């Protein structure tokens, strides 16, 4: 089996997207955020607090006969970004761009963190890491992609996240028509859970290249590009006016800056982001302070290949028995 869905911005600066994905029989369709760096799917759903939701579309358990629930499960999980959610457990049918897998937990929110309120776009999260994070007590569950792997043509999903733009997730087969050249593959290391990654270096907009290894972790679910203060400050130093606020956060620059491009090696091969991938546009309203889409890593603990680097590649999650990541240029 195959399948393939539509990623879609949740607003103009791309800072998540969204697949529609149906749950239940008949089936509720919610917008979820594929989540690279995360292995629970959970959704808003009838049993969330009600003063926690504020637009969401809700999965309601009670009206799909297909859902059973899984007793005495429960879940709760924090995300780097400082947010949460908590609830019981389901298992439901689920598709996703015509793939189904029967039997699914679907991770119920009976309390969400108030961003997730705040945020009426996105319905819930789908984690595509390896199934050794998912947080479900007192019996871990798979994820969606480890469910459905056997089943698959291939047991791959790829990622090709637009810039400002519509894009694809595929299940199950590699779209030979999506990308340029050739994909380039490299070792993954599981010891943590994530799609772990060591990239052979970086360049500045039309500077030299410098052969250096950064180990960081491919993610959806992540919005910009976490390197190591080294690299970054190397970045930033190319843009006139562009500095380190600890008040804003993070690197931010002026508004009327053209931004160089910024390439991360995979092997041999060379990923360029175009520097408009770099811009975040005003730190608030009408302010001609911009936000940077490269910042340091130096506070996480680990490197984050997020959507900023992502978008501009076509990115292959590949599920084989020992996985390996592919990036091609598109």
């Amino acid at each position: 089996s195959t399948g393939s869905a539509t990623t879609t911005p949740i607003d103009s600066l791309d800072d998540a997207y969204i697949t529609p994905v149906q749950i239940g029989t008949p089936a509720q369709t919610l917008n979820l955020d594929f989540d690279t760096g995360s292995s629970d799917l959970w959704v808003f759903s009838s049993e969330t607090t009600a003063s926690e939701v504020d637009g969401q579309t809700i999965y309601t358990p009670s009206k799909s006969t297909t859902a059973k629930l899984l007793s005495g499960a429960t879940w709760s999980i924090s995300y780097g970004d400082g947010s949460s959610s908590s609830g019981d457990v389901y298992t439901d049918t689920v598709s996703v761009g015509g793939l189904t897998v029967t039997g699914q937990a679907v991770e119920s929110a009976k309390k969400v963190s108030s961003s997730f309120t705040e945020d009426s776009t996105i319905d819930g999260l789908l984690g595509l890491a390896f199934s050794t994070l998912n947080t479900v007590s007192p019996t871990q569950q798979k994820t969606f992609f480890d469910n459905a792997k056997a089943s698959l043509d291939s047991p791959v999903f790829t990622a090709d996240l637009g810039y400002h733009a519509p894009g694809t997730y595929n299940f199950g087969f590699i779209d030979t028509t999506a990308y340029t050249g050739s994909i380039t593959y490299t070792a993954v290391s599981t010891k943590q859970g994530f799609w772990e990654w060591t990239s052979t270096g970086y360049a500045v907009g039309s500077g030299t290249f410098k052969s250096t290894s950064i180990d960081g972790i491919a993610d959806t679910g992540t919005t910009l590009l976490y390197l190591p203060a080294t690299v970054v400050s190397a970045y930033w130093a190319q843009v006139s006016g562009a500095k380190s606020s600890s008040s804003v956060g993070g690197y931010v620059f002026p508004c009327s800056a053209t931004l160089p491009s910024f390439t991360f090696g995979v092997g041999s091969a060379r990923i360029v982001i175009p520097g408009d991938y770099i811009d975040f546009g005003p730190i608030s309203t009408g302010s001609s302070s911009c936000f940077g889409g490269i910042q340091s890593s130096a506070g996480i603990g680990i490197n984050i290949f997020g959507d900023v680097a992502l978008k501009a590649a076509f990115v292959v999650f590949n599920g084989a028995t020992t996985p390996t990541l592919g990036f091609a240029s598109k």
